[PDB]
């Protein structure tokens, strides 16, 4: 039982809220898209389609009532342009600022596009948000921000230097975050994901993550390839604990802000040990090889999520094979 | 005797390298023309005039030789644009990168120009310089960094959170620098500035800095304000001595390299002595109210300049009363 969590969306479908989501027609934005729409809310778009998908968009209007899908006003754009960021932060009561361009290696290769789309496009928005006087605000960081601290489990207080451009501007957030606090009283959370998955992650195109490139290669027949010895090391994180963490995040007491939380389940597991639960997973609905470790890659990864456990009352509910199962079926209608 | 500087200068008038200045037109950057022309250096520069000034080049142009001018060759352009930070680093050698907007107040009234021109702005003259592959890359950086750190003196490896949105963008340029080390082998050169003065600092506008306003103010009989009890102490540090260390710098072994330094005296002078040292030396050449602590204002600063001494062979042997005697007179011109 999610408890807290339960209490925070009865509470909102009593009393809707409007709702700004960046990243909406990614990944987990548009996850958090398809569960806002369920309670009710009105909710306001911004995306560019960079890495992005209007059919993200159309598969969530399926998903939701004719009612919900009238509240959900799409606004095509950019987080790098001022003035787009204030018209869209208008009447809104609560910010979920998912919109970057993610990926290490991405970062390593064009440290310019994603210096302004990751620092400037995030500025952009915190501080619109700011003048707009919303009720909340809570941003995407990242767990690369541990960059090569040696410690496991992963601890908040406790970072290492950065290892590539991406940790960096994800870093950047979080010190803006801060000082926006310390000199103009505006209290945010961000909330540093470790490995999501799940439903609408991409599997396309040259910076999938591990579990839809590998699912999609396993549907094809296709080669499953294994950057390095296999031995590197993940705390997976299915979307739906994400879903529960933005939304503990937006209505948390006040105290609770101006605070970074791991987002993840706290469990460990290998490249070697991941391969095997996809294959069966997949092989029960139906239907490997080593190279060089990928440059600027963070070695070993556990998170330590008692700090959300306990002042948010985040409760993790869904472990990596069960969020498998769950996955599975949307990549083989997708893929099909 | 600034006697590694001595051997350094001495080199370059006998073999010329081509030196990018940005922020030229500026109050440390029309300095360093004005030195490297008289070294008959080739000088490429770059200004958008933000705060910088026509005025103070056609100044250097009536301190050196038309032979030596005409080794300067200056872009009106702005760090901002990538492909000017490309075009301006075509056959450089040595990197001066000092484009930025300055002053903390600045950056909390507008923090979005502060962080397009001083990370945005930085990221892209840092990239180009590695795309190029010049010899030496050195930018100015700020005591700022230091943040809410207690200690004091102040040590290059102790630091604390940044307070303001200028400190964020000044700390982003040292991690981007280390980051760029680690992943593309770029060794550059970051120089903490402690309150700098000296000849065509301008007195004028909302965030004129302490020395040259103050002594604005006394030559028209202006009020001298002073923002506190005025046992308020910093380590201001005369122009020649950043010079000095942006030459070391850009000559530095390698091992020097992917290193920070302070650039100051040592010393800790308050703004009491400072109003009197002020006058003293104006008045000899011939010619006061309290109020409240400007807010959110560091009470003491002073730099441990130790690692400049022992790895550059720094020699900080201007003071603050040599410094004020040679600035009073450049001041007392540009005004009457
Ligand atoms: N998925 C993970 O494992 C993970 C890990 C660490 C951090 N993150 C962060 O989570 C957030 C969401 O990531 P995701 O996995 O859903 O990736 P995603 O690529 O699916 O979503 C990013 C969304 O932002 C939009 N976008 C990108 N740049 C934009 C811009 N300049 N203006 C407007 N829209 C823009 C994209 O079109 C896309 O819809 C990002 O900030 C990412 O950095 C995710
Ligand atoms: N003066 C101090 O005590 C002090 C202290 C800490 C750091 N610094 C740093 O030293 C450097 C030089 O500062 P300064 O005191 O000479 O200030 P300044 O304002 O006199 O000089 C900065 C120069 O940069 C130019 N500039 C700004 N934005 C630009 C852009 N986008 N494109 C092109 N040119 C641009 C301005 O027009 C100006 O000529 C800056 O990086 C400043 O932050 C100075």
């Amino acid at each position: 039982y999610m408890s807290r969590y339960e209490e925070i969306t009865q509470q909102l479908i009593f009393s809707p809220k409007t709702w700004l989501i960046t990243g909406v027609a990614g990944f987990i934005g548009s996850n958090l898209l398809e569960k806002l729409l369920k309670l009710n809310q009105v909710v306001i778009g911004l995306d560019n389609f960079s890495t992005g998908h209007q059919y993200n968009l159309d598969e969530v209007k399926t998903l939701v009532s004719t009612e919900q899908w009238s509240r959900f006003c799409f606004i095509e754009g950019d987080i790098r342009d001022l003035t787009t960021c204030e018209q869209v932060m208008k009447g809104v009561d609560h910010v979920l600022h998912q919109a970057a361009l993610g990926s290490v290696p991405r970062s390593i290769v064009d440290p310019i596009t994603t210096n302004a789309t990751n620092i400037t496009g995030f500025l952009n928005i915190l501080h619109a948000a700011k003048n707009a006087q919303v009720q909340s605000f809570t941003y995407a960081a990242s767990s690369s921000t541990y960059g090569d601290h040696p410690a496991l489990p992963k601890v908040e207080e406790n970072i290492g230097n950065p290892l590539s451009p991406y940790a960096v501007t994800k870093y950047v957030n979080e010190i803006y975050a801060q000082v926006y606090a310390r000199t103009y009283g505006f209290k945010t959370i961000g909330l540093r994901y470790f490995n999501v998955f799940g439903r609408r992650q991409d599997p396309n195109g040259a910076y999938a993550a591990v579990i839809p490139k590998w699912t999609a290669a396993m549907l094809k027949g296709d080669d499953v390839y294994i950057n390095g010895d296999g031995e590197t090391s993940r705390d997976f994180c299915y979307i739906d604990n994400v879903i529960q963490m933005n939304i503990l995040s937006a209505l948390a007491k006040d105290s609770a802000k101006d605070n970074i939380y791991n987002v993840a389940v706290g469990d460990r597991t290998t490249l070697n040990e991941l391969s095997g639960y996809i294959y069966d997973e997949l092989n029960l609905i139906h239907h490997i090889k080593y190279r060089e470790f990928r440059s600027g890659d963070v070695r070993h990864s556990q998170a330590d999520v008692t700090k959300a456990i306990d002042l948010l009352k985040y409760r993790p509910n869904i472990k990596i094979r069960e969020g498998l199962r769950l996955s599975m079926p949307w990549y083989v209608r997708f893929l099909k």
